């Protein structure tokens, strides 16, 4: 569907879990457990091009990509890496993450727009998965 709008998180598993796994600090884990709860995201899909902007008090990012077409952003612990979008479904897109420099676990995310109006995003490294759910404000 088109997934443009304001989000606000209604659920969410094993976040700190994934950040744990990465070797994320557990005070960093803290702060960032609590900024995950309340974060704000922004959405504009324009057919396959998405702006999205994910804001917290600890941290805010803004992620400009075409489906089908490599860009950059960073892993979920920081690390810069090279990305690709591909839609596996017509609703569900799935992006394949490569690190810039050095090696790491294998991360990647999905974001699916459900029929429910749920905006589901997947967050992996390795064998862990988080997982987001968000409502359309
Ligand atoms: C398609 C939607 C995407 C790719 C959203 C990505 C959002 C993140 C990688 C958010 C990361 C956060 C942290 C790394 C700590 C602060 C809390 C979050 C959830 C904003």
């Amino acid at each position: 569907p088109n997934q443009s709008g304001n989000w606000k998180i209604i659920r969410s598993e094993n976040f700190e879990e994934l950040l744990k796994v990465l070797g994320v600090n557990v005070m960093l884990r803290k702060i960032y457990v609590a900024a995950a709860s309340k974060q704000a995201v922004e959405i504009k899909q324009e057919g396959d091009t998405f702006y999205i902007k994910v804001s917290t008090t600890v941290y805010t990012t803004e992620i400009n990509f075409k489906v089908g077409e490599e860009f950059e952003e960073q892993t979920v612990d920081g690390r810069p890496c090279k990305s690709l979008v591909k839609w596996e479904s017509e609703n569900k897109m799935v992006c394949e993450q490569k690190l810039l420099k050095g090696e790491g676990p294998k991360t990647s995310w999905t974001k699916e727009l459900t029929n429910d109006g749920e905006l589901i995003l997947t967050m992996t490294a390795d064998d862990v998965v988080c997982t987001q759910v968000f409502v359309r404000e």
